[PDB]
């Protein structure tokens, strides 16, 4: 495939437009008073939306290059959200702001390497400043606080989160299910969560969480790499007959059998999903054994001479629900009995006595944790189906912002925090007067979100911005009600994680681009 | 798929043309004196029609964008109809009226956010005003009144509706069947109706109601999610042999089995339809059981160990007719015996005594209602087949307007009611002089329909408009007979629901548009 | 405007321009709101005849050498 | 508002604080500080301030009452 190669300036100009199109389409939706974007949709009527993440997802441009620009900003703004629960649009908005001004600088004939340095300093410094502005959220009161605000003034959401954290801890694995009455319920139950994701996006059966949700599935617990679907066919037949879905948790599932199970749930013959096993090497086999104990399954270890050709249902583990992500598997209510589950904790307990190293310790206590610690399920109740799966949705929104608030606190939500931190470090210097521009570019980039919210509202940016800067702490402008005040008191807050992650992630891709010299791609 | 992105002004201009084309094709048919639109039809001779809903249906433009414009207005105007039984065209005609004027404003350099505010106030205000102009329709007299008017001066249609409501209540489920004599008949019969719709539009066998009509069908009452067509094949074989259609009322029917039954009624091998079960969670299983009792079917609950592989005809329920919509299922004359049906009411009756909550109460009485309350069937009689299925059509038209009148009353039909409410709130102000323009645009929009009817008739708008405005209450101009009078007395009325829905829905989409900043779509 | 400004006082031509660009912008915007432009004018004028009196009232004589130097300098 | 824009600060912030004062309070663009403009010796000759308003208005006025425009083919 012959390529089209672009250099230095051409490269960066293509890049820039690319990014502007992403940013102009996505940024107009930022406020509590964003504008609509109309997103055509093949058959039927277009979609009108104010949700940046929807707008983003659709942007792809004709000009490769331009496209590569826009795809790069998308990539990283999506990670911001990956790590924080939010900011995807903010990250994009800031990303433009740096790229634009930095990219002008390079083109004016200043030094890219220094502009990056400056920006990077300005970020480092403001991330600190954010830590300082940050108001902790630690007690049950504060937990319910950020939950209720994050779930839109609904006090009962705040409560339920507060209560869950209260039962399984601020770590504790907490999930949400569809509710069966009008009543909310909170139950702790045997289960577990581990940091492995689906092996193919095509397993997803609920694309709005971009996640897989299996009901009452059998669980295969194979300790080996699954390559051929041949090994599978006795188990997949017993499963298809019990009319239930199946989770594979093996070392891995590769090429053949993978692309097989994929096209097997594509046409919906047997719904299946597979994820790598937790951990690696020596502590893998122990950790797989744990999930066995949890779901009353049998581990199929090739190191004792058992093939998957010799496995009937009786071997498969079993749980009342399982939910997988991009990068998380969480098993809810495992049928494996307490006679066993406790007995295993008593085994692992003792392994901690015969620990002679510290790394061998935490690794055994993270295991005792996952296992005896449990998973807290919230059932969201409501009057009507619509209400319910809307409330359910907000419950997951808040749970997200709260887990976030716990870790790093909250700060002025309006754009405010970034406006603030930037007026604080407005002495900042570097050594090149090139790094100075770097720092300024970055600083003035940080106004972008506030200026944008205001703009969208149809008020004057410069004016609101200047008066937010005049103040201190979390004094800000609440675009929704047009009143200045203490943004936090007024219930307009972002987790610290999320404003930071936005900024860092914007800065990264902006540096990347200000230091790009070449761009390779396919021929038009 | 690379997109084509258009901003602010461009976007809006494209939208505007898009919406005009829809409106100018559609609006010439509005009056009792509309003009014809010719709608080409592939093989054979074209279609001449005066029916805005037909013209709309055909509108799709080449320029995406422009097309998006038209598609959005169609979307929303069709929901008006969805919620009221009429106004599809009016909603479009008002939609254009705001969009045109508000969109000129934005372009002139006034503030979108305020213009929307203004319009929305003017609407809010006139919706109230409408409630005031509204004359209730409550007693048997009034019911037959709006029925007869709505069925075109035919007093017998008014009667039959009046009589049905009179037997099963202004709520009670009332349907219409083809008549078998020259005589109309009214019968109440064991049956029921619940708020769930077809799972695929391809089930529709009578596209002019956009609805599915099955005759003497067996009913599968499965309590589970149906994924595989494997589970089905014994029951679909017994059903195909009895040469009768089949209704599935299971928790759901998914991907595989769904797209299967779909292509199974496409080539017409077995006519089938499936709809989700009523309600969710705990009260679902009870509610499914009720339909069982009603049709003497057996509920197949996986929670007792019964597969669909073990179900012969003897399990399927049975009713003399069933009709499904976009969003309604209604089961007419269930064979399930009165020994059982009454017994079930006596059971549920008692559950109300052992109610300790209010939500647990209404939920049990909505169940006693649906079941012992029954379904009232009108059979439309006539002399010839043509007459009959034309009369049958007007009977459903009136039934619609009546159900609607009941809920919110009737008002001056001629466009009048809007013309009136508008001349009432002609002081209205906002705060921006921008919002003022908003309110005016909106108000002056409200004349559109009257002006258009008059215009279609080939009389002078300005002049009839001015004289309708000079009057009060429901004095208006009856375009069909060119006489001013009391629109309601003269038999030219619109259910309150329908004039309001039309307005609100046109205002929504206009706001939406006046506040759209970006427009994404595929490349030409 | 710019030309006349200049035959009249040989200064302020940019301001003048700036003002007209401004009356016009705003005025046309109100013609699109559907005001009667002949009235827009009458108002603009009335506004102005008023503003001129106002100016003649703020004016204070410039008659020392210092002030004269300041107008020079600023010009 | 243009004086201020030409310095690359924000016209509506400057105009607002100027508007918030009295008599000859105004913004010294050169020194970027507020104060009394007479004392700072930032004097415009009245006859100019006045002619700029008069002439600008005189034509702008007519201009916004254009409804048709006649001219040559390109
Ligand atoms: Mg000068």
């Amino acid at each position: 495939a012959a390529k089209d190669v672009k250099f230095g300036n051409d490269a960066r100009v293509k890049m820039l437009r690319g990014v502007n199109v992403l940013a102009d389409a996505v940024k107009v939706t930022l406020g509590p008073k964003g504008r609509n974007v109309v997103l055509d949709k093949s058959f039927g009527a277009p979609t009108i939306t104010k949700d940046g993440v929807s707008v983003a997802r659709e942007i792809e441009l004709e000009d490769k290059f331009e496209n590569m620009g826009a795809q790069m900003v998308k990539e990283v703004a999506s990670k911001a959200n990956d790590a924080a629960g939010d900011g995807t649009t903010t990250a994009t908005v800031l990303a433009q702001a740096i790229i634009t001004e930095g990219l002008k600088a390079v083109a004016a004939g200043m030094n890219p390497m220094d502009l990056k340095r400056g920006i990077d300093k300005a970020v480092t410094a403001a991330v600190e400043e954010l830590k300082a502005l940050s108001v902790p959220c630690s007690d049950s009161k504060a937990i319910a606080q950020v939950g209720t605000i994050s779930a839109n003034s609904d006090e009962t959401v705040g409560k339920l989160i507060a209560e869950a954290m209260d039962k399984v801890g601020k770590e504790g694995v907490i999930t949400v299910e569809d509710g069966t009455g009008l009543q909310d319920e909170l139950d702790v139950v045997e289960g577990m969560q581990f940091d492995r994701g689906y092996l193919s996006p095509y397993f997803i059966n609920k694309p709005e969480t971009g996640a897989v949700e299996l009901e009452s599935p059998f669980i295969l617990l194979a300790d080996k790499k699954i390559s051929n679907i041949r090994e599978m066919l006795p188990v997949l037949e017993a499963v298809a007959k019990a009319g239930k879905p199946l989770l594979i948790i093996a070392e891995d599932v590769e090429g053949e059998a993978l692309a097989t199970l994929v096209v097997n749930t594509m046409r919906g013959i047997v719904k299946v999903a597979a994820v790598k096993a937790p951990g690696f090497g020596d502590r893998r086999k122990a950790m797989l054994q744990d999930i066995a104990t949890l779901t009353g399954g049998t581990v199929i270890s090739e190191e004792i001479g058992m093939e998957l050709e010799k496995a009937t249902l009786e071997d498969l583990g079993q749980a009342k629900r399982v939910v997988i992500n991009k990068d998380t598997t969480t098993i809810i209510d495992g049928v494996g009995e307490e006679a066993a589950i406790q007995g295993r904790v008593a085994q692992i307990r003792q392994q901690i006595e015969e620990a002679t190293s510290d790394y061998d310790r935490e690794k055994l206590q993270e295991r005792v944790a996952k296992l005896a610690g449990g998973v807290a399920v919230i059932k969201v109740g409501a009057a009507t189906e619509v209400e319910m799966k809307e409330k359910k949705a907000r419950v997951e929104d808040a749970l997200h912002a709260t887990r976030a608030a716990v870790e790093e606190g909250v700060v002025a939500g309006g754009g405010v925090a970034l406006i603030r931190v930037a007026s604080k470090l407005a002495d900042l210097r570097g050594q090149n007067e090139d790094q100075n521009v770097g720092i300024k570019v970055a600083l003035r980039a940080m106004e972008a979100p506030l200026r944008q919210i205001v703009l969208n509202c149809g008020e004057e940016p410069s004016v609101v911005a200047n008066t937010v800067k005049g103040g201190d702490g979390n004094y800000g402008y609440n675009a929704a009600t047009e009143e200045y005040g203490n943004m936090i008191d007024m219930g307009i807050l972002d987790p610290t994680k999320v404003t930071r992650s936005a900024l860092q992630y914007a800065a990264s891709v902006a540096g990347l681009m200000i230091t790009t010299e070449c761009m390779v791609t396919d021929l038009p």
